[PDB]
């Protein structure tokens, strides 16, 4: 584990604060919020403070702190965004819209007091006016995606990648590839890890007393990928319980089998094929591959003996 | 082996009686031959004592004496129908026509002096007036079938099924399936058979110098289905069966096994081997490399799709 880590056993205030220029216009948003690392939870309201959003609220929304992440007991070892604090860490994005234009971000995500901020800057170009962007034609909500993370051992930090999805109105998708990388800004020791990624419930509403052009965003932040020794222990016991089962109701019927068929080495492999043919030809099912499987295993002892 | 296997060492003489009504049509057949059961052959003569045949004649020939079939050495123990005589058995047949009517047969069969013979009584119902058995459309020959044998413990005697293929005259088949049992008629020990099947050759022909409605018909006759090659089909049905309980009784659970562990493809090998330690931990035999395998086929599956 890590000291930044002990920052986020409770809630944390989060400020954010963003410039964006995307074709040319500009745009200022303001956030506030809480989040909840324990429970891997995100609270967020949005307001633009330079009027109108120039491009649709949702392709803001990766853009919108994963050090907010729950990371499992068996993973925690592996929570780089928590082990940059509090000194932060910078992240930087570009995001190709398929057929379309792209966002770069530089953003800056350190403590300041008590509050968590994330200061942004975002730049959009070659963006076509009919787009799906431009054109405002993406849905007002927001598809689950997986956050593919990697250690990026000579940069001291992190890549990430991961493909957005976001529908389009008349049923179509629209495609955002994101290309993330994430910086310490401390010198102290930060967490590499392992290949793993963030798993992202975000939802996307409204607040009925808001005047001004905004968005209210909750997202769940899991981190998986990565098994722990105490599942795979598990699956080994029940595999245990479930083969002595096996072993103990059809082990002698498969060896009369084999007793009464008579093969040597030279028609195995043709006794097998033959077995495997009548067998499936009523049907193929799962328990019966392992039907199979097991004759095949018990054929093979029985030619290796003798 | 038994002591009735000793009646069958030479040529035995063969008489058969049958009384018929099939859709209200009365006919008696008489008939007479030998049969060799050393060499698995049999030779009989059939006279229809009435008048023409009002079913033709290949419908008759599974009713019209498995005791001289050909047991190999290997099998003597296996032969039931030698066991139980002199005193006899029962056999009782329901045959089914596909799209058509059956027959209902009761036949003893027994020593009477140096002769066997066959009584028996046949009964057919709901037979279509123009369709093949009425419509007299089957043509004058047959082809081989496995007739299969499986012990009946409670009624100390055999159950027996298998399905004749009929060639019609206008190119298309008329499937009979046969459902059969026989009863001991003594109080002798018989003796009750592991599963096999008589493999049957037979052909229907004519007397040059018979004047009256008649068959004469040759068969081969030879058990097979408990050691070797021959045993293959059993293996594969008994392979289905065992299939279908383990499918029935473990392919949710190996389902979520799988969920749960959530393997990517590229640790997929990986976790294979970590669960693969903690199961053999406790020990190895076949029914756990078996439950082993089994995991590793459904892995590769998700993964492999996935
Ligand atoms: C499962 As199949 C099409 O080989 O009977």
């Amino acid at each position: 584990m890590s000291k930044g880590e002990e920052l986020f056993t409770g809630v944390v205030p989060i400020l954010v604060e963003l410039d964006g220029d995307v074709n040319g216009h500009k745009f200022s948003v303001s956030g506030e919020g809480e989040g909840d690392a324990t429970y891997g939870k995100l609270t967020l309201k949005f307001i633009c403070t330079t009027g109108k959003l120039p491009v649709p609220w949702p392709t803001l929304v990766t853009t919108f702190v994963q050090c907010f992440a729950r990371y499992p007991d068996h993973m925690k070892q592996h929570d780089f965004f928590k082990s940059a604090m509090p000194e932060g860490y910078v992240q930087e994005r570009t995001i190709f819209f398929k057929d379309d234009g792209n966002y770069k971000t530089r953003a800056e995500v350190k403590f300041e007091g008590d509050t968590l901020v994330n200061r942004i800057e975002l730049k959009g170009i070659d963006f076509k006016e009919d787009g799906n962007i431009l054109g405002h034609k993406l849905e007002y909500n927001y598809n689950s995606h997986n956050v593919y993370i990697m250690a990026d051992k000579q940069k001291n930090g992190i890549k990430v990648n991961f493909k957005i999805r976001h529908n389009i109105e008349d049923g179509s998708v629209q495609l955002a590839d994101h290309y993330q990388q994430n910086t310490p800004i401390g010198d102290g020791p930060v967490l590499l890890p392992d290949n793993h990624y963030l798993s992202t419930q975000s939802n996307l509403s409204k607040d009925p007393n808001e005047k001004r052009d905004h968005m209210v965003l909750l997202e769940f932040v899991t981190a998986a990928g990565i098994t722990g020794s105490s599942t795979m222990g598990q699956v080994g016991r029940q595999l245990a319980i479930i083969g002595d089962d096996i072993n103990r109701r059809y082990d002698s019927e498969f060896q009369t089998m084999l007793q009464h068929l008579q093969p040597t080495a030279e028609n195995a492999y043709e006794y097998f094929t033959k077995i495997a043919t009548s067998l499936f030809e009523s049907g193929i099912n799962w328990g019966r591959v392992v039907a199979l499987l097991g004759f095949g295993y018990r054929l093979a002892l029985h030619v290796y003996q003798h």
